[PDB]
């Protein structure tokens, strides 16, 4: 509808697949070469389906911070026969605060979804689901089961993945520059 969805759609039509684990069906982005995001909580195998096809998992890492501390990501590297789009450049290199971001979903459920959230507060710490989390973005828009693994975006920037909520308040783990520097 304006420059905010214009953005996100680029970063949907071109940077994620469909990702199954044993967990669910995940929104998937695509960062660089075969090397993309999840949420931790889809608990990554030695095997995915993407885009509904069996794809061995070449290498996995579940970020934590320099104290040991979940942050919510796994990097994973996909063994398969094509490279996405290199969109590292849209990744910020701080923790900061943001406004008028959408997050973007898509699933067999949820096919070319996108929200307008609106603000992000730098919300940094975050019990979820029982585990004591870091760089947590916040936004308050009552998000719901289906949407984890979606894409936060404002114009110009690719800034978290969504990765829970409370019924009013959903939560992001952040993407930063430093997490793909390969
Ligand atoms: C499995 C995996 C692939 C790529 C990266 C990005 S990098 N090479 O800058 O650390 C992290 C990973 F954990």
């Amino acid at each position: 509808m304006g420059p905010g969805f214009d953005f996100a759609q680029a970063i949907m039509k071109k940077n994620t697949v469909i990702a199954r684990t044993e967990k669910g069906e995940f929104t998937m982005l695509g960062v660089y070469d075969r090397v993309a995001v999840i949420p931790t909580h889809a608990s990554v195998g030695e095997i995915i389906y993407i885009n509904d096809v069996e794809t061995r998992v070449l290498d996995a890492c579940a970020l934590r911070d320099l104290t040991d501390t979940n942050l919510e990501i796994t990097i994973v590297k996909l063994d398969r026969n094509q490279k996405f789009r290199d969109i590292r450049h849209f990744l910020p290199r701080c923790e900061d605060d943001y406004n008028d971001a959408v997050l973007s979903v898509h699933t067999s459920k949820f096919p070319n979804m996108y929200i307008p959230v609106g603000q992000v507060t730098n919300y940094g710490f975050l019990n979820l689901g029982g585990t004591p989390t870091h760089r947590i973005l916040m936004y308050n828009f009552p998000t719901r089961a289906g949407q984890c693994g979606g894409v936060v975006t404002t114009t110009g920037k690719v800034i978290g993945i969504h990765v829970g909520g409370n019924g009013a308040q959903g939560f992001a783990a952040m993407l930063l520059h430093s997490y793909f520097t390969d």
